[PDB]
């Protein structure tokens, strides 16, 4: 799906910038730009950030 519509990004391409380098959604942020516009999105990428740090 979907996680952030301003900016296309989806839960699949957070998934996958974690397993290409990054921690934190600091770092995803900057990666892909999500969250980087209005923001709602924010709680819902970290929850994906944290689902996929746990299951490394
Ligand atoms: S939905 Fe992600 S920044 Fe607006």
């Amino acid at each position: 799906m979907y996680v952030c519509l301003c900016q296309g990004v989806t839960d699949n391409q957070i998934r996958d910038a974690i397993y290409e380098g990054c921690c934190s959604y600091e770092e995803v942020r900057e990666a892909t730009g999500v969250g980087t516009q209005c923001g709602k999105c924010a709680s819902l990428a970290k929850q994906v950030v944290r689902e996929t740090l746990n299951d490394l």
